[PDB]
């Protein structure tokens, strides 16, 4: 079975949409999603070979059901709201993600016109956020973002579906929230403390060794080990957005793994603490705004 | 004098800031002025030599007042309001403008962010675009946009003060209107009569022939001759924008110009139209929703202030 | 596990396509030249990396393979056949030996090509040489994008290499090229929407026409053919653009990879002699096929071997 | 005054196109003269900034009286044909040259397809060739080519006509031959006979010392002094062309200066030798098959037509 | 299922060459940076993607794994064997760890190895550093293109990672390095056809000379082995010019990647011992080894599991 | 109007730096050598045009230049003068001639100085070779952006050559070096925030310190200067990073441009000696001078007429 391109190249610009599907709008979108593969192509050859543009689509849990008879994935249901002492990750609407990215805005822009031109009238936005990652791969915090994702058969394993749920293997399971950030307070924070709160050195990226890395630092909460001792993985690919005069300042998060166990228990950790954690430091200038769960099918699954 | 970067390099990313100055703000700003070059090579030089970040700081005429006390630019007034039979081009407030260009648009976003950043409570926002040029210059009529302007020294003789009004050489004079389109009608009109809008072939650039070219096609109404026959120029750097959940589909038009009776005299033929066009063709698919116009002084004269 | 030629290339902007027959008597200096092509690719194309995407695919015609080699034949090789239709008539040209040698540039497929012929001096007849470019947004003469609905991946895989089910020549591929004139003139008299219902997609934007308009008789919808299990027939091409300006030749030169020639040959059948609903394809109207021949790309260890 | 793009960046893809005017032809050449840089920018302006592509156009002495009323350039004089004990150089017809350069051909083909389209019924090609630079820079007898030609001031200055025929200033001369090239010959020499001929190491192209480069070499006699004692300067931008099946290799010689004497003299040097040198070396191995000579006006004196 | 470290990398045009010895009781501080190289790998490169191509490939030497670890050997595993021929001698010089460093550029390789010697300061005394450098046209210190036949794709798989013959160690590599001066005053006094006859091959176009005309102890006729069953034994070189013209030193680093060591000590041994028609290899005459050491490269998850 | 040599060049990110002395009796093969050099550039660097980016700045020393030439000398040439300060010490070493080459790649610089050393042997004594990168966003080893307040353009010009105060030299220009090492270990046990008042400016965004925060003994605070007139008396400097990782070698090779030497050594008497509110600058805490020498850059029409 053939994925939709989950695992793309490094790009350097996205556009997130996130709809609802209006009463009545269920074959305008069928129909799109049969045809989103030949309009990905028509964007994007002739920009070929530096355009690198994809789009990845994602179904929520109650649009599946609205959608299509038949079975079920396995883990997919509706993002699960944390109400933790402190910090908050909210739940809000969306049954369709389009996760449209490439080497320049315009091509993402365009791809988007054509999708968004097929379902007027059936749906709703809730979202729409056009990213940029700055030219060191660094994300609003200053900080190196993506280094340690995992690649080649790493990653395979680590994001598609397979043998546990073979009907939908190829598929994948997406997590995205929006991240307004305090950069005021942020920037108030010397070097060494940012250090601390991430658990990477900031020009360097290198990691805090074990002795001197904070169990509340984002890199200790994010690490999490399975019933085997190893690592559990997760695919990010979080891009930048904001607007200088109404002093907007983001992180998109987007993270695609085999099953939604895995994302879900790293935010846990983050939002509820453990034992030793309180919670995740980044949540200290980080405040969730958006968080919705999607399953992206096998693209074959799409061309049916 | 050493101009601001007016003549940029093709750029497929722009910033354009326009802000108002709240009273009491003058200090502030002045004291960003004299810093603004500095602020452009800090974000800039790590980024070189593919980043190609620029800023041209712009100054309105009423702005110009409250800051500065001797002479004013010759050509400095406030943008005139044209009521044209059916369409108007509207003036709206602005101050300062940041044209920020680069090859990216996380480098506009960053130095706008250390220039917002030392004018925080000393202006207020009046708009904010995030343009982004087609791969193949196209704008988003799906028209190349760009092809008829000046280079090399023609442009520096139509976009430079000199002689005319010596303390001000090496400046420039820039107009901005933020234009929404009307993209379903647009999409209605047959290839052929997209073509008699505007002026030119659609797919290869070509200019249409005399004989087929309407009197009211953008490309009629925008050229303009002077007294003794010769052609006046403007230097454009048009830039798409949009939001497709809002329907939102934009060109941001910005001309600069030696004189601004040059951009002046092309806004009257295209609002208020001539003897043989009642208006451009354009406007019955595009709506302007700002107007302003700028001085953007020689560098030397930002960086030697108070 | 058999190598493939490198029949599944990236993007190439240059092509040279050489067709020779063998003279009586020029078998053994033509057989140790294939030993050697591969070791020629790399000769010229290696010091040119990463940048120069240098490669060669050498074809066989059928009658040629009986007199280069004996024992087994590949399964689909035969003559190209003759298509007499009503209107149109798709040729059968000689060719015993086929080179598909694409680059970045033009340069290193003529030096290639000039060692290869260098070889062969004396034991093989020249009948066709095209240097072919592509135009910079993948268009071709007619100006539309071409290329869109090729196969990738795994799909082009099993679209275009012989496989099981004829397991001595498994890596090797058919490939059938047909040179094509067109009538430039009358193709630019059509508009852009009459040329869009030729071809079966939008000019502009590469968008495929939706089905409820699509007409029978345009290129897409004679050329999209689905097998006894309803599973779409896929080939891959590469089709380049070649001329002569002061001659008034203006072509596309047609070369398309395929598991089996019978795919091919379907997709030719309903363009030149027309189904139920379509009398023939409409590119016809504006294209003449001048060359045809089909030949068996081997698997490059085939090549080596021998 | 505005120049033509004669001094271009480096350019990989060429096409040179030839052509005499017909009976009746002007009136339609005129008007695609007034029209050829608005065509270079349409073609142009969409692939920027990698294109590269530029338009040169030369007219020919005879053209010149047939389109143009009052004043003619200086040194605008048909090709001087050279007959010399071995070698010749022939004069071939030709009224208009277009010289178009890019970084790919596709684009130079674009750009010729619509000069043509407009002269359609009022031209008749002389020549056609389709150029393809060597990606180091290298010529078809595997030299580097293009080294010794003037940069920034100095090429202004060898190139482009100023107050000494002030009605045309800002427009040079060029001088255009194709070359066949005998490969055979060639490759049958070793690298240090071939070094000996063009008066250059092959590989590192470093110009051998005046004590060991011969007379007869290519660089020897193309060496020119003036009468005080400075450099004659002209620009080439040679181009490879040819057809392997055909058995034709050659190279397309282009060469621009302020005033045509200055490659006349080269080429007289050449053909017909010095006291120590019968011939360049060259033309042992090149044979000239076409000859013309065009002045190339000021951008400016095209679109006031 | 083990991932191999980055042997087969794409083109790089710099290169570090670090070997080490392992002072005593440094054994335990090695260990823990052999666990964190690949995180480092990433600190260093990722920000730099994807252009960077940063890689670092490490090696261990025979008598060091004794001391780093217990149980299994690498069946290949042994010290380097110097070569003790009538004319030339392929020395062997003391060697713990290789870190092979490549990447599109140099700082990118400093940085990346700034890190490690930081890590391993005090366990650990430097051998030997090489800073290596591409000709842009893939050539190398005499003037000749060097990689041309290095195996691709499946083939240099198969030449390269240890399989099933030692399936504890499976996607582990075999390298020997040896560091080369040259004596190019020597060198430059020949022809250019003397050169030729030096290589095997023609200098300017890389062409292969001819079975008839290739001299029997040319670099290339010695480096040709066939196996018992007939086939080419291959190895993957990537080889690098260094240098410093103050101290007139020219070279090339050897590294030669194999599945077995045998392959790449029977090509030694042809150049320096010869063969019956052979007395060695002419490029020895212009060419002396002053490094020799041979290192196991691990699966890049046995490094990690540590 | 007078040539200069390349003094100005676009960024480059490879460099060699070569300086030697002249032995006795080598003075006519260095002035046959002079004459040459731009030959040789051209030669080395046209096939790499137009990425290549090759050039080469010669200086010649104040005791070479009386042993070369007969007449009048330039007016400010004088050997290297020595600064003893009451901590830090620049010093002065022999050097009588100066290769400055820069390139895109360190092939380009490494074939041009082979073939300037090439035609000295025996006539020069090599005392220092520093092969430098730089890193990818223009960083130096202490991690700083080095270079962003260079001047540019016309203020560049002035700054650097020779002019009317000087007439028989115009188009000159004096070179400065110092190699200077840097204590790493020590550096990198500062926090963040004491390195940026070390240096003066932000490390990660490179902006400069306020006025108000900006420590009189910082690096930017000692090396601003004004002359009595009021203006910024500036140099150009192309500052690069070299090393060697098995030594603990990590340096920054400093070279700056200057109109005349005054005001180079103006700003090295400030860090080195110090002033009414410093004792000295505080970046020498943590670098040493190792060399030191003196250069005058002659116009290129001056070296071509030898
Ligand atoms: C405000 C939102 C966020 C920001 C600015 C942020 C930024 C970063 C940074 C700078 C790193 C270190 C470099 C790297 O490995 O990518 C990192 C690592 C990580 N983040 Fe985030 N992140 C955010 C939210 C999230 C969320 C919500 C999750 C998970 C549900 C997540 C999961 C991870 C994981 C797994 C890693 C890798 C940890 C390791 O194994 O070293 N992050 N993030
Ligand atoms: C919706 C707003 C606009 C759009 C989309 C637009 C688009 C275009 C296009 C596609 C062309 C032809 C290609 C080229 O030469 O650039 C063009 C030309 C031009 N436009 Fe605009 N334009 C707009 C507004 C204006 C305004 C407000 C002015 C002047 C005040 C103006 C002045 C010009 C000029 C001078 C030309 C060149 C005419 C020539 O000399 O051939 N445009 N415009
Ligand atoms: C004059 C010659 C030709 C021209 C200019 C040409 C042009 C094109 C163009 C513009 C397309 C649409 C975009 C794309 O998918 O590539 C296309 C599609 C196609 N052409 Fe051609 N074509 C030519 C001849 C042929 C011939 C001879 C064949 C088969 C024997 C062929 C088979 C196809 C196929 C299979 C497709 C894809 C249809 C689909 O699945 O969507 N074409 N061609
Ligand atoms: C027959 C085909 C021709 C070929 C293949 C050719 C090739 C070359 C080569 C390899 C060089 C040396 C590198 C360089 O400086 O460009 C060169 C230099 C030169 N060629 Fe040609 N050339 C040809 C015809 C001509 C003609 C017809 C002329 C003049 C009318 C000419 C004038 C020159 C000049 C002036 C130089 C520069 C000499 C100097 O100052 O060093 N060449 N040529
Ligand atoms: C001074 C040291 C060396 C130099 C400059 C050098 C240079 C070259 C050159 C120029 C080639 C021809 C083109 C190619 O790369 O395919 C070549 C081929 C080769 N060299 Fe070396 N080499 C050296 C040492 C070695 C050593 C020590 C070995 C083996 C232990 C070796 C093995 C090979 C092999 C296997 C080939 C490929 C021959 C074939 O099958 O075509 N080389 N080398």
């Amino acid at each position: 079975p053939e994925p939709q391109m989950v695992l793309s190249p490094l790009t350097s610009a996205a556009i997130f949409l996130v709809v609802t599907i209006d009463s009545g709008g269920e074959d305008t979108v069928r129909d799109l999603l049969s045809d989103v593969a030949s309009l990905e192509r028509a964007v994007g050859f002739r920009a070929q070979p530096d355009g690198r543009l994809s789009c990845v689509t994602g179904i929520g849990s109650e649009a599946w059901d609205r959608l299509f008879s038949g079975a079920r994935p396995a883990g997919l249901h509706p993002f699960r709201e944390l109400d933790g002492p402190v910090h908050r990750a909210v739940a809000t609407p969306g049954d369709l993600l389009f996760h449209i990215r490439a080497s320049r805005l315009d091509l993402c822009f365009a791809l988007a016109t054509e999708i968004m031109g097929r379902l007027r009238g059936a749906v709703t936005p809730q979202d729409e956020v056009h990213g940029f990652k700055y030219f060191d791969e660094r994300d609003m915090l200053g900080f190196v973002d993506g280094t340690e994702n995992p690649t080649g058969a790493a990653a395979r394993r680590a994001v598609l579906v397979g043998a546990e749920d073979p009907a939908f293997a190829g598929g994948s399971y997406a997590v995205v929230q929006k991240y307004l950030h305090d950069i005021d307070a942020w920037e108030g924070l010397s070097v060494e403390a940012q250090e601390r709160v991430i658990g990477r050195r900031k020009m360097t990226d290198v990691e805090l060794s074990d002795d001197v890395k904070p169990a509340d630092s984002h890199v200790a909460l994010t690490s999490v080990t399975g019933p085997d001792g190893s690592d559990l993985e997760i695919l990010r690919d979080n891009m930048p957005f904001g607007s200088v005069g109404r002093e907007e300042f983001g992180t998109y998060f987007i993270g695609y793994a085999r099953t939604p166990e895995v994302t879900e228990t790293m935010l846990e950790r983050m939002f509820l603490g453990t034992a030793s954690a309180p919670h995740d430091r980044i949540l200290d200038f980080s405040t969730a705004v958006t968080g919705s769960l999607f399953f992206t099918p096998a693209a074959d699954f799409l061309e049916d």
